């Protein structure tokens, strides 16, 4: 318990602890730690005259230790740090070791005094800390798939850490495994879908009063601009559901529960459509999940993401036929003729996270570091690799990034019945200030999304010809308000429509007796067509208007067919195209042509939210940002002033949902790619949107200008919801804690086994967290009780708003990443074998 720390010191009158007292200690809840100081009744001043302590804390290793074997190990290394030339081996005895512990003393208060100050006696006996076995990652090993090498789970019933105690700590409730059971619904995926332990401090949202906290920060979010600002011209409109399938499912009964009650997204496509959320959800039981769950939110389709990517995207050797970018897919594209599709669905074949940092990792692994930890890069391996990346870009030859980026988003903007997401980094580049160089793709992308605006409706037909040597397929847009090959349409419907050609092989030859014949649609008979982009021998040649395109017209025939031969469809190899790319559009569209149409007020009656109709289909989504983004180093640089100077560009390219960052300031520990270049996934206040110190993309001003300019122009903003975990808390804790897998289960024969273990797990109190905790659930329970007495599924029962969270404590989280502090660094009593407490 508490004794005396002590014929282990012979200076044990003078170096004992100044009192019994709490204060003269540097404990973590009443426990001590290898890297613990404290006051003694005496200083050795300059190592000559022995004073009797005030700020005078010293080490508690320099007059204390665990083993007698920690002794010798202590006396080598300082005896090394401060040039006594003299080691210990091992069958010194304790007399030996003791008067060699009372001379680094007296040189430690020698140094103490030359040097003025203690920083490098903090430095030097940390590292002596962490040689040891016991304090290091050793007792931590073995290492696990966990991105971070390993986890930690805190025990729910910890007799010596009962603050730190929970009746919950429910793991891996993904939405399959909700129920604790896999959902027998959902085949797809035959795993749990998903794991607990992602990345940090991994937040208990099983916790009744946390679920309360995430639907407190959420109305927050959603409210942004009245809370900040005083104005309710800068709220966030929708959310982005970060990590669903590492979270318990039911933050998504309470995220559709709050926008049904408080957006009334349930009653018609207008409010739906005006407040249109999303999930990161990789289990393909989470499609099924969330359409049963009522379409309150709309996720991936990660099908035609992976036909996009291996049907275009990959090495010419490793390319799949095209048949899958029809038919692998949410949607069969064959005939889509749907006024309503059967799931909504947002599409894209990269983000912010999907095939940017999964390359730099592969150049990293290959051409410097082959025993790179996950995506935990150092900033100097990620600089050098994006020497090697960003040539590779305007290679023709691609080792390393994707071919065909234009094929794919010929694609993804012409294709009916899903959200089209454009990712940021193929239209700029992903390293270097926001939206200061343009990709090769800028000028194909920028001419798609207008074209989009312009022509893009209709009924859909896709077709895969067998042709020469390889194929192609063919992708019709019929015009607006044909559903159908068979309509004749109105005047908007001949002047809209497009088609799209593609093959995905350079060696693409017709024979001279080979006709592709494109059905353009019953309204599209003995009409002439010019190109919008064609390939070029070195890339895309695009055409911003039809006088551009003025000595390239042709005609349908009298059956709505287009007719295309050897002399216009071949293989090419260049930067851009790995193929073919060929789009045209009917002749004699007015300049201000939008075939776009808007949400209806109807009332719904499907018992589904959002509609994959033509006004969802109206919609464009832009992921605004890049992880490998360059640091502002001026006002003008920050990501949000930018966007705000250039948000008449967003209009005309038709963004409708404008994806932010997170706008959380970044911790800075670079334990992961995230708090490296500091995106805003990592952190420690989910409400510090750029309040006590400006985020990466500005200050919580900037953000607001952000907002208004966005909102100025009808596009909705999206704010990054991210509850599964937080980094970097600045207040120690200490909790019984067992080495555990991603999944929670306990590891082989680890040392770490209901063990006590220092955490980072406590914020200051004194943060935004501290302001804004809880300090809306008074205001939800009265406008939305529904809410509170929804009995969540993976719990049975519901949120508790009867506690707030001001500061955040092990007791609200199910564990932590390894920290590499070892499964002995709180103190015990040789003697008793029992814990130090004060
Ligand atoms: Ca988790
Ligand atoms: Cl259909």
């Amino acid at each position: 318990n508490k004794d005396i720390v002590t014929r282990s010191n012979l200076y044990k009158k003078y170096n004992q602890v100044y009192d019994r007292s709490a204060q003269s200690f540097e404990h973590v809840d009443h426990y001590l730690t290898a890297e613990s100081w404290y006051r003694p009744k005496y200083i050795l001043k300059d190592g000559k005259t022995w004073t009797q302590t005030e700020k005078d804390f010293r080490p508690l290793l320099m007059t204390w230790w665990p083993s007698q074997e920690t002794q010798r190990q202590y006396v080598n290394y300082m005896n090394a740090q401060l040039g006594i030339n003299k080691t210990y081996d091992d069958t010194s005895n304790q007399l030996q070791l003791n008067i060699a512990a009372a001379t680094i003393q007296a040189k430690i208060e020698a140094k103490i005094t030359t040097l003025k100050n203690t920083d490098w006696l903090r430095q030097t006996i940390s590292a002596f800390v962490k040689t040891q076995s016991a304090w290091n990652s050793d007792s931590e090993k073995p290492f696990d798939d966990h991105l971070q090498n390993g986890a930690v789970l805190y025990d729910n019933e910890g007799k010596l850490t009962p603050y730190a105690n929970s009746n919950y700590r429910i793991l891996n409730r993904t939405p399959t495994n909700q129920t604790g059971k896999k959902d027998p619904r959902y085949t797809a995926d035959n795993t749990i879908g998903g794991y607990e332990f992602l990345l940090a401090n991994d937040v208990d949202n099983s916790n009744p009063v946390v679920q309360a906290e995430q639907l407190n920060w959420l109305h927050f979010l959603m409210n942004f601009g009245n809370i900040y600002a005083n104005d309710p011209d800068a709220n966030f409109d929708s959310i982005r559901v970060d990590a669903v399938d590492n979270v318990d499912a039911d933050l998504l009964q309470i995220a559709g529960d709050y926008l049904k009650a408080a957006k009334g997204i349930h009653k018609n496509d207008k409010a739906a459509n005006d407040h249109l959320s999303i999930l990161e959800a990789w289990s393909d039981n989470d499609t099924p999940y969330l359409h049963d769950d009522g379409d309150n939110m709309i996720n991936m389709d990660n099908k035609l993401r992976l036909s996009l990517l291996f049907s275009l995207a990959k090495p010419l050797n490793q390319r799949s036929g095209m048949n899958p970018l029809i038919t692998n897919s949410l949607v069969n594209r064959t005939d889509d003729n749907a006024e309503t599709a059967a799931v909504p669905s947002y599409s894209f074949i990269r983000a912010h996270d999907s095939e940017v940092q999964d390359l730099i990792r592969d150049i990293i692994k290959a051409e410097i570091n082959p025993n790179v930890v996950g995506y935990s890069f150092t900033m100097e391996e990620i600089k050098k690799a994006f020497e090697i990346y960003n040539k590779d870009l305007l290679a023709t030859e691609k080792k390393y990034t994707h071919y065909n980026t234009a094929l794919s988003y010929a694609l993804l903007l012409t294709n009916k019945s899903s959200v089209p997401r454009v990712y940021y980094g193929d239209m700029f580049t992903d390293d270097g200030q926001y939206m200061a160089h343009k990709t090769i793709n800028y000028e194909a992308i920028e001419t798609l999304l207008k074209a989009r605006i312009k022509y893009v409706s209709g009924g859909q037909a896709m077709r895969n010809q067998q042709v020469g040597n390889s194929e192609i397929i063919t992708s019709v847009r019929y015009g607006k308000g044909a559903l159908k090959a068979t309509d004749t349409g109105d005047r908007t419907t001949r002047t809209s429509g497009v088609a799209v050609i593609e093959g995905n092989n350079p060696s693409l030859r017709l024979k001279a007796s080979d006709r592709v014949v494109v059905n353009m649609g019953a309204a599209h008979k003995n009409q002439a067509y010019r190109p919008l982009l064609l390939t070029t021998d070195n890339g895309i040649k695009a055409y911003h208007s039809d006088q551009e395109a003025a000595g390239l017209v042709r005609y349908t025939n009298d059956r709505g067919e287009l007719i295309f031969t050897a002399a216009d469809i071949k293989g090419y190899a260049n930067p851009q195209v790995s193929g073919y790319l060929g789009v045209w559009v009917p002749v004699g569209a007015a300049a201000d042509q939008d075939v776009r149409v808007a949400a209806s007020t109807a009332p719904s009656t499907d018992g589904k939210s959002v509609h994959q109709n033509a006004a969802l289909d109206s919609r464009v989504m832009f992921e605004g940002f890049s992880n490998f983004q360059a640091f502002a180093t001026k006002k003008e640089e920050y990501t949000n002033v930018v966007i705000a100077k250039n948000v008449d560009k967003f209009a005309e390219w038709g963004v409708t949902d404008f994806e932010m960052a997170p706008q959380y300031v970044s911790s800075t520990d670079g334990s992961f790619l995230d708090s490296v270049i500091q995106n805003g996934y990592a952190f420690t206040d989910r409400y510090d949107l750029g309040i006590s110190k400006p985020n990466k993309y500005g200050t919580a001003d900037d953000l607001v200008k952000a907002i208004k300019a966005l909102h100025s122009k009808g596009i909705k903003v999206m704010a990054d919801w991210v509850p599964d975990q937080m980094y970097a808390f600045p207040e120690k804790e200490v909790v019984t804690a067992t080495r555990v897998d991603k999944f929670g289960k306990p590891v082989e024969g680890s040392q770490i086994k209901s063990v006590l273990y220092v955490a980072d797990s406590k914020s200051s109190g004194k943060d935004q967290q501290a302001k804004y905790g809880g300090a809306f659930l008074e205001e939800l329970q009265a406008k939305y009780p529904e809410l509170f007495a929804r009995k969540q599924i993976s719990t049975g029962v519901p949120m508790d708003p009867s506690v707030k969270i001001k500061q955040w404590s092990a007791k609200y989280f199910n564990g932590t990443n390894i920290l590499g502090r070892g499964a002995g660094y709180v103190l015990k009593d040789q003697a008793t074998n029992t814990y130090f407490n004060i």
